[PDB]
């Protein structure tokens, strides 16, 4: 307990943030976090002439992950769905899943791998890691087992876990608040009162991933559907060409009247380059527009045929909306909460994730949206009273908020508290 | 099993579209012998009687040394003279190409005798063409079945030839363009080979052939020109490749003298390019590479030469398509994530692109490498900066040195499966 | 006591026994039963009847009249003496390899050849069933010449036992007797010179035929015992010939042995014996000419061999017989690399490797002490080759066979023996047996 | 007509110079007469008186019977008993010469007269000399014609001596010699005469008397030696052959004793050789042979003896040439390829060659083929290592015995033809 001094925490800080499609981890003295897709790969499912020329250690392992690792043998694997598991598709991960509890396990690890003991003084990480806020018990309870069992490996003197929305909070030093993060799997809003107000969270089933699935379609009519069905190639597009609408009805007329201003190409490789035609170019703002508002009538018709699916996920307790738009999740998450409350929760909204980090191409301002622009109108038409006193901004680095406030609450709880099982907060130590 | 006796009796088996290269991994480098049979059922009495019983009761001779002896007195080319692979691949209902093939397996075999009192069987790996469809994989596993109740044969295994370039280079990510006889096959290599990807072209050291005698012709040598054994030493001697094909052609017809050359056929016959006709020697190697031209075009619209497409199968041969696009095409074919790294390594193989620059002609000729990396400047630049072309070092042994080493390496506990496409059989 | 064998004839050892050869040539046929050491030779004519006077007729035995015809060298010569129209009387029937058909007189001679032929061999043996005849023809014998031989054997089987028959070339013979499978025969015969490159069989595309042989070398010998004075027996067909196979150098060259002969000419002057009241002697003044005798068959364009073309009294030229031409110009070198070059490209190599002399043309022989400027055949080819293309010469070896005109023979038994007999000819595939 | 006919009616007639040998093919040996004619030209009428007047009405005498008994008695005999084949043939000017040949053909056939009532007339052949020119083989036709009337005579034929003797000695290939009194013949035989071979000399019998008259003289018989007869008689006694004259010569002039001798001329005179003219004798042989001696030239430069060419039609008979050299000339006339064998066979004919050698002087005397030997031995040795010598069986039956074969053999449906020169006549 001499190991509790504030310089130590200063460099032995470990945080990492769990994220549904990529885990964003390193120690409190980096600048910007170290990225790796959440994801493994298990080896069961390659031929023997692609087995013989890979390390012999590697394959004793059986799974793979990192990626430029994992980018190596994609190319040659059998069965995709077998051997790539995204063991948190949806911000969580069923408890009877070893196979998604292999790959945590081995992300756990190669996440703490790359930062080796240097210093002869260093007695262990403090490790903070950020869960999903949707996480059930037996996850915070698996993620634990996991640091206890990795303790054997790398000197971890301690490890604690908190709710994503919170480590947002946190990273903004934004009290009374509503967050709203944009993921790949889902969207998540919780007020916040100084910790997290957990009868105000809404969750939506919809995110990052639906704006692929439609670009993935629009790629079908455009006629590239060879490139369409590569999922990487989808998702270098959705951010290269997709745009966000002020109004939908308004910038799709904007985009037909005048074609020629909205048509677009992409460098995907030296040989293959990607061209948004005349014809398509008001599809774009389909792109973006999904995240926030799926009911729209020339998305309903990719839904009669069975190419895009919006719908309702339950995940324990927690019911995910497929169909509630951006601006009336904000509206029911304030009407979960107290009245007296709900005067100061609403004055501050932030937007944090990848989901919501559109940009607006110089000369667009008119038909094309910023994603805090697109919010601020949304509940303009919503509920006016509201967003005439509401602040909304979008933080500076909307992948890398969630774990700076992971390494700052890291820090800030003091390692006199244990965790408890029922108070949700506090410090294991193997 | 022993790692000793790998590295002593593993066999390599290289059925190439004209020559099959065989031989124990030992060899400094592999035995050749052209891929082709005579069949001796019509030949006259006068020129059988002269040959041993034991040979004639067989019906059928391989090797170089053999089929020479016999084929001068051959009545009718066409039907006595096989070569199996006329075009990597050897439809299933020709019992004759398949005779063939089995009788090559056995010449190939009987090369090396049986020395070791503890040799218990050879471990033998064939490297098939790509365009190999299951059937032929098939086949050539039952020939070596067949011929293991005549020679030690304990293990068999099989894979294909663009794969074996690859592991002879020791190159993972890589696109292999093999040039034979019969067609200019491109296939990008991720680990394996990548199936999607592969593009053959149907052209090859064939219609270098063939442009040299409609040349041949038109010089005025048309008794040589019938003859194919000629043309082919002619091709070699003389065939250039062009930087460019218009660029080279002004600096032979402004220059003649320094382009004109003489060809020692026999004792008694050599061949001589005028010097009006001199520029042509850059037709030869040009074909290759590309058709595409106006003095190739006009042999076309006379029904003296052929350039078209054909179809093996699943696959189109492409007569016409150029090597810069048909590599580009098949970057085209393959996943978007990797295309950047397999691109990286452009490697060439195979006879049709063992041209060498003639001392002195730096200027407007150009070896196999050079003429692909200029290819790629013209069709994507964008392409031809990011990306590595050279040629292999023994351009026809390249393909065995391969066969060796997969044959050495696959683990024997993998059995052979028609739906996974790798591993041994035994008989 | 045993059975005869019924399948007796096809037995290796019956046919190690009644094996016939008979080579027809332009001067002499060779024929013979494979047991024998070297063939009978008789020589290719008839001699005629019609024309003779009652007082020689009536001391002819009355059969032999009745003929009205004779041949074999003994008996031809026995009444020669007394006819009267030699140039009508005495029928050469292959004046130069070949018979044409519209001739019913030449074709009456070679089957009374090919009866004379048999005849000298009796039935000894009483399990002897039909002699197998194995006729060896000249290349240029056009397939009607195959029928006529036929048919003359055929009709000669109620004659003698003969059981079957079959008909080959004789460049071709000639490789079989020499082992040679692949190679340049050239057989040098009376009417002309003929070179046929041997793959395993005769490449037809490669015949060359030169019109020049031991008959050219008789005329000009003819002509030059003419200029010596002895217009007489120059006249004398028969003298000529002694005279040309006494006399007749080949030089190694022309112009080098002409300036040797004649700065020292009474080394290169010479006496013949013809009879018990003539000789022949070539003098000193003309010595030189031995020369010519020798280089004509080989090479005619030499200035002091045209000078007897410019007189008519000497005869080079070209001739046709069917699809041949033959060049009575062309040199012995130039005739082998015409031929070379007829020939495909790949077999080229080896086929020119060995290069075998035939027939009586090339028996020049050099007399000892002489063969500083005198040559003999081979050594004439090589520096005939040295000369026109020494990339040749070098990869060629030349030599003559051991007896020049029992080679075609030796051949066509070699062959008739191994033949087997359940082939039939067949008028497309040129080989084969004919039954009568 | 018929062959059992001809084996009885079959004639010959060989009209020699000295000697008519005559009869029918049935005799052992021909009758003999001389062929000479007396003429009783004119006589006293003491003598006319006492001769059938049969006899005197001819005015001319043949048989040596008949000659004999009227010569005694007639003028001048030089002029009245005429030998019309003086020299082979008889001038065609000469009334009296053929008088005398019509008279002899006659006297010929009135010796064997008609017995059979089945003798149809007689089948006659004459052989003639081979000098006979055209004319002669005529005049000798007309008087066995003008003779039909006479006898019956159904065929006459009519071939020259040296085939006769060729087919009585039964010699195919030979060179006959025919040795007569006026000259000396050489004709080689292929199968008939080849005349373009024959050789002449214009020597013989006639000689052998010219000089034998001139020796008679030199002893000092002058008297005996203007008489004809008896100069016969003596060189038929005395005359020798030498083998070489200047070694027979010199060795009775050494010993002379040795080569004198005595003859009977008749009942009453006898000769004498005496010791010193003794080794003339061989000069009476050897002129036949070789006249090109000194001491035969010794007689030449008087003017007593004489030789000289002569002309017989086409022939030229040559005085000098030697017998040696006559046969060496006549078989290089003749064709090379049968040289070889003609010469092979020598046959001498006719009583110029009749010469004995006295028992007891074999060593310097020689009898004629021994000359012969010797003389080709000397002049080409070439020549007589090949050919062999010999003298007739009979030396006068032999030229008959031919005519009576010839004339026996020869198809009678072959009639004479004056261009072809052989067939029958008939009147
Ligand atoms: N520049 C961008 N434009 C649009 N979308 C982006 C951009 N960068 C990242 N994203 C999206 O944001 C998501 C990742 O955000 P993150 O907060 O890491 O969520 P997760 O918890 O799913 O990893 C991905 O679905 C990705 O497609
Ligand atoms: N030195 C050379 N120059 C040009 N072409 C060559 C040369 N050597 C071989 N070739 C060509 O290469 C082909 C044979 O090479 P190979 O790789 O064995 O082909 P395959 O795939 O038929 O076995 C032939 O068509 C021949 O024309
Ligand atoms: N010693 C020799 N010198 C030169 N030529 C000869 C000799 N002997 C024979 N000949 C020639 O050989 C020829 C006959 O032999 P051969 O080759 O069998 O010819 P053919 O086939 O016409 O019978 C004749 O032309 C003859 O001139
Ligand atoms: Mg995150």
């Amino acid at each position: 307990m001499g190991v509790i001094s504030d310089a130590y925490r200063l460099k032995y800080t470990f945080g990492v943030d769990f994220g549904t499609s990529y885990v964003k981890y390193g120690p409190i003295t980096l600048n910007e976090p170290k990225m790796v897709q959440t994801r493994g790969l298990f080896l069961r499912d390659l031929p023997e002439s692609v087995k013989m020329r890979i390390p012999p250690d590697v394959l004793a392992r059986g799974l793979v992950v990192g990626d430029e690792e994992v980018r190596k043998y994609l190319s040659s694997v059998r069965d995709v769905q077998r051997n790539l598991k995204y063991p948190l598709k949806d911000g969580v991960a069923r408890r009877d899943d070893e196979e998604a509890w292999r790959v945590l396990k081995e992300l756990a690890r190669y996440t703490l791998a790359q930062f080796p003991v240097s210093d002869p003084e260093f007695a262990g990480w403090l490790v903070a890691v950020a869960l999903s806020a949707l996480a059930p018990d037996y996850m915070y309870k698996a993620i634990f087992d996991i640091y206890d069992e990795l303790a054997s490996e790398f000197k971890i003197y301690a490890v604690t876990i908190l709710p994503q929305p919170l480590a947002v909070a946190i990273a903004e030093n934004a009290v009374n608040c509503v967050i709203v993060e944009g993921g790949h799997g889902n969207i998540q809003v919780a007020p916040i009162s100084f910790a997290l107000i957990r009868e105000g969270l809404v969750a939506l089933n919809r995110g990052g991933a639906e704006a692929n699935a439609i670009t993935r379609e629009i790629l079908k009519d455009i006629g590239y559907s060879d490139i369409a069905r590569e999922e990487y190639a989808v998702e270098v597009v959705k951010r290269a060409v997709g745009l966000v609408p002020r109004r939908l009805k308004e910038a799709i007329r904007a985009a037909k009247s005048d074609p020629d201003r909205f048509v677009t190409k992409v460098r995907l490789s030296p040989v293959v380059e990607v061209e948004i035609p005349r014809e398509y170019a008001w599809t774009r703002f389909l792109i973006g527009e999904i995240v926030f508002d799926p009911n729209h009538e020339e998305i309903k018709s990719y839904i009669e045929q069975s190419r895009l699916r919006i719908e309702n996920a339950v995940i324990g307790d927690v019911t995910l909306y497929g169909e509630m738009d951006v601006a009336s999740a904000i509206i029911t998450s304030l009407r979960n909460v107290s009245v007296e409350i709900q005067e100061r929760v609403a004055s501050q909204i932030i937007l944090s994730g990848g989901a919501f980090s559109w940009r607006v191409p110089p000369g667009m301002e008119d038909v094309a949206a910023d994603s805090v622009t697109r919010v601020k109108i949304a509940l303009e038409e919503k509920s006016p009273a509201l967003a005439s006193k509401v602040e909304v901004r979008l933080v500076s680095e909307p992948q890398y908020s969630v774990w700076r406030g992971a390494v700052i609450y890291g820090y800030a709880l003091p390692l006199s508290l244990e965790w408890s099982d029922t108070t949700r907060e506090g410090w294991r130590f193997p």
